[PDB]
């Protein structure tokens, strides 16, 4: 039966394309509300990705809790996150790789999951994410004004869900992302 | 009568600053919506210049075709467009330049133009395009600050208009822009 | 007394700190509207840093002057603004250094100030600045995907307050902001 050769072949190729710099990188946002709801962004890119965002009250509903989610082709290692005392004493970022839990389906990494709570003092937070490809070649440059086109050419999605079950059934299971819910259980697709 | 020959030197001396990489590229995203207006995108860059917006249901009137259009100072081969099935096999963009008709006026180009239909389904559309100035040193990175200084001086402008009509009065012919309206009409302005 | 020894210290550390490369760059731009109310968007970024936004007829109170303040780490001569006849014959910038004023509280830089005003036909204006970090090797690319993180890394802030009085008591007294207010009165703190 070839049916069963091919397709195993196959999933190999796009592991291969995903690794190579012709694979995207992908990072989400997810912030916990206190009235249950849940905002996502999501941003797609090739080379480097990125998200810059304040997460203030809405319909109030105040923000809780954090969880960033990138993709299996970042470098954790190149992780940093910005986040918003005085300005003449302020480290433009910290690398926080090392607080990324791998997320795996059937053995396999899925996705990294760096999730933290906010202090409940505050009201809305200011929040910047950046990883890089982990292909070996991302530190090697391909063409510069290659990156720039990829910084235009990123897209981004901004969606709101009522409750984290609402997203997980209409955000993340139909389109195969990874996640890790309040359960700690995993989602996503193993290639 | 040294009126007309000064006039025409210095048309020649405007093509040449155009040409330089000091000469700006402009794009404009046309997107026609199911009530007859239209909206339109426009960003003016040194260097290199994108766009990258979701098109979303408004006052519903839904988006049915696009029109992106570029300045005659981008090099059309360096065009790339991202539309957005899976994440995980997903290509990061799509060389479009073949797709540009050349729009001329008095038989000299004023612009390129890609006009595509959206499939009937569709209810929004998120979508980037990037190109670079056509200068043969575009490849030759000038210092790269200078680049990355006019990702920050690019600017953007929006505008919505109830019909064609009124863009092409009110928008395309008083600021002289290149156009291909409805009818397959040209507009723009001759060096 | 060794409580003032080591504060002396420690004043000097974070200026070295400041003029290295790992200093932010910072960006304010103060729009002065006709009903007395002022808007400020404030970025903080790495390398480099810049605004660019369209400042329109608000709640109609129209934007009248100007003022763009940055840190002391800028290198004036890098500052750029573009200010948005014909496209055909636009610079995409000019260099505008040398209309910066020192800010200066305790005979020390706390910031470069440069004001200006909006001729009274303008009901809007767009408006985009740019500068680089005066360090000396941020004309020597540190790697270049450092800086492209930087670009997404960059935290921005928006308020609006409903006069002057309250921006200097509620915004630039309290976070130690360097300012010029409409009677040519200095706010800031030295290191």
């Amino acid at each position: 039966d070839f049916r069963g050769y091919i397709l195993s072949v196959q999933a190999e190729e796009q592991k291969n394309y995903n690794n190579s710099l012709n694979g995207e990188v992908s990072v989400w946002v997810y912030a916990y509300y206190s009235d249950g709801s849940v905002l996502v962004i999501n941003k797609n890119s090739q080379y480097k990705v990125g998200i810059s965002e304040t997460f203030k009250a809405l319909k109030n509903a105040k923000p809780r809790a954090i969880q960033i989610i990138f993709s299996p082709s970042v470098n954790v290692r190149t992780i940093k996150m910005a986040k918003g005392e005085y300005l003449q004493r302020s480290h433009p970022w910290e690398a926080t790789g090392i607080k990324y839990r791998k997320i795996k389906r059937d053995g396999e990494i899925v996705g990294y999951s760096h999730y933290f709570e906010l202090p409940h003092e505050y009201n809305s937070i200011s929040l910047a994410v950046s990883g890089v490809h982990k292909n070996p070649s991302s530190y090697n440059v391909h063409n510069v004004m290659d990156v720039f086109q990829s910084c235009d050419l990123a897209l981004r999605f901004c969606n709101r869900y009522w409750a984290e079950l609402e997203l997980v059934n209409h955000y993340i299971s139909p389109n195969a992302y990874p996640y890790l819910d309040i359960n700690n259980h995993s989602y996503g697709v193993a290639l």
